[PDB]
């Protein structure tokens, strides 16, 4: 996204830092370009756990996209966010009977199981509701992606099923008489920088597609290849080819659309992609001091709002804004929040120019894993301000945090 | 704390796990053997960034406690758990004005402040609100304690100032007319376990008060020792003698009361060892899978919860309660919480009992830095039950949170 430190700056006096800003019509130009090079066919579904904002969930809502929830907690966004049922799937790999409920009683296109166990839970939970429940089945493959790992043979994992189960699923899945078995999913893990390796994945997912029909007659009416699309983050990281993944893996689907699946839904999922490089999180610099011959910047920001950043260093921008200095020579510092603990570092021993209190420090590719992944409510400091820029317009998408809200599970 | 398993079992049909039981009987022995040890001249701070939950921060103001609150949000906490303004002390190393601002406002004991630009923001709003602010200076020594680091003179930190600008500082201090010096506070870290490092630190702080009034004049109202006393998690760690510190620090002290500082208040702060022994973690197994040749164990809690049980192995006890198996043969596994991430792991190849689907697994010494150190919104799982045991009868000190408490700030 493109950073206007003016526009920065101006919003600084009319929003209290630290904060989210979020460029939403990024957002919406970098979803389209990785639309427009996708096969039809393959549907694209947010992962919602990259981001908790129902308003930025509405907008790929608005775009035609799915969504992938976690919880019975990410079902409730994803309705506050206007998804259909149909446009509404459920993984997990420790899903409660109580959240299965709900899932069964919503009818949303499909839970994804993890167990066979889980297949049971669901068939029971369809009968005692009277409906049909529709599942699919979270597979670990047998086989290693990439050209670095040693094992043949693929991975331990608490997710899904081994790839090596997967007759002993369909025999469970079979025996269902209140539940459809719709397909498959296959994700092999988050921040993949490695372009063949996804290519390699989702070609294999769908195989397995054909091996489950050549195996049991059944064609699988959904097939979900993951994702994990990764971001650079570092400056010795390279951004995927995504020109290569999708163009490979939009032909080798339409090539599985055209003999044995004309009628199946393929799922490409995001969270990181779509969303990362759309934010910012702004940060006013409130003290600076020398200790031990080191320079220390502490910001109004920091790991209870943004913890990935915290533990190399993200990139950032500065805009100096203290009016009375001129002082600005390179010098290394480390900047840390305003949490008592030395784990609140937002970037150790970094290169910039010199920093003094009123400048503005803004973390960039904030817009995943950001305020949902951290300790918000650690040392007591309110959440943060979110904003969205759309259309020329600013817009409040989450309001400053209060003690209150800290306190509301206690005194009730 | 000692865990009785057939109450652990009892209570899982009343309140739905996960959930956090805090033994306040423990709580309060576990005190009261520490302030019996200490000279009646230090009074114990509770730091309540180890644990939020004010009704477990309410039984330590009825002790006599004080607390240490690091941010405006923590000095509201503090006052829902009844503290009185002369028993809170404000420290941390990025206090925004509008935090400076409300503890002018509430007459509090002190605000440490930890630069000299932090000094000058208190004395400009005690002018406005006609009051007389209190602080004293954070310290950052010139030593380095213990009998482990290299280099001599002390290390450098985001906290405090260096001893070494002392001077400066005071003549920043006797300049401002609205504002009282009180007295000096040095904390050398949390999760200390070396018994003689300690000592070392807070006979150094004693000192630096002798140091203050042999260049100054000024007889410190206050000297805060700091603490960071350490609890062993793991089995190759080793607890403090705590009988050596605080014989030790009290006959220390002791001599300073008998010479230059007869009305001066001693403090030893506190978070990590009042608390973490005081709480078992409780959470029950919902699926068991093998995935090639390893055992996984699903569990209900996680990360989200209790986020430093994942990032060795916390101690953890184990109740079968699954009534059909027997088949309970040592095992190595690794138990999983439900998170949609390979982070969420609260034990990796631990060799436990075999469990299956119901049992419970607790997760030991749970007490400090729990639920408000970790990311509880992440996926949208609810916060967990809070329960404190105490007097023969248990009362709920947190509700099970809800989807609304998650998109509250969002509606709004
Ligand atoms: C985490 C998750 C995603 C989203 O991953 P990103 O790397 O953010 O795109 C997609 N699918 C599943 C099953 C996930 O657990
Ligand atoms: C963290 C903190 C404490 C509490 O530390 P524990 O190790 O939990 O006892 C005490 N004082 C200060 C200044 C702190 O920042």
């Amino acid at each position: 996204m493109n950073l206007d430190q003016a526009e920065i700056t101006a919003l600084t006096k009319r929003f209290e830092t630290p904060f989210y800003l979020y460029d939403g019509d990024f957002i919406e130009a970098h979803y389209r370009q990785l639309r427009s090079r996708t096969n039809p066919a393959i549907q694209f579904y947010l992962s919602l756990k990259a981001n908790n904002n129902i308003h930025l969930a509405k907008l790929f809502r608005q775009w035609g996209l799915g969504v992938e929830v976690a919880s019975a907690g990410e079902l409730a966004l994803a309705r506050h966010a206007g998804f259909s049922a149909e446009n509404i799937i459920f993984s997990g790999p420790g899903k409660k009977r109580s959240e299965l409920e709900i899932a069964v009683q919503s009818g949303i296109y499909c839970i994804i199981a993890e167990s066979v166990e889980e297949l049971f839970y669901i068939e029971e939970l369809a009968e005692k509701e009277n409906k049909t429940a529709r599942v699919a089945i979270r597979i670990n493959p047998d086989k290693s992606f990439g050209s670095t790992a040693i094992k043949m043979g693929g991975v331990p994992r608490q997710f899904g099923m081994d790839e090596s189960m997967l007759d002993a699923v369909m025999d469970a899945v079979r025996s269902l008489q209140f539940t459809k078995f719709i397909g498959i999913h296959v994700y092999t893990g988050t921040q993949n920088l490695n372009t063949d390796s996804i290519i390699e994945s989702m070609k294999y997912t769908v195989d397995l597609g054909r091996n489950i029909y050549e195996r049991y007659g059944i064609v699988c009416e959904c097939i979900n290849l993951g994702g994990g699309f990764g971001v650079p983050y570092f400056s010795h990281e390279k951004a995927l080819d995504i020109g290569k993944i999708t163009r490979t893996v939009s032909d080798y689907v339409q090539e599985a659309r055209d003999t044995r699946f004309p009628q199946t839904t393929f799922i490409i999922e995001s969270g990181r992609y779509l969303l990362a490089q759309a934010a910012v999180y702004v940060t006013e610099v409130l003290y600076r001091k020398a200790s031990k011959g080191e320079v220390f910047v502490i910001v109004d920001g920091g790991m209870h709002h943004h913890a990935a950043s915290t533990f190399s260093n993200y990139p950032m921008e500065y805009i100096p804004v203290r009016e009375d200095s001129g002082r600005r020579e390179l010098e290394k510092v480390t900047i840390a929040g305003p949490l008592c603990t030395p784990e609140d570092c937002l970037g150790k021993d970094v290169h910039v120019p010199a920093l003094y209190p009123g400048d503005l420090v803004c973390v960039l590719n904030s817009g995943a894993y950001g305020l949902s992944f951290s300790p918000v409510h650690f040392l007591g400091h309110p959440t943060p301000i979110e904003i969205l820029k759309r259309n020329g317009s600013y817009e409040l998408i989450r309001r400053k945090g209060t003690a209150d809200d800290i306190v509301a599970t206690q005194l009730q």
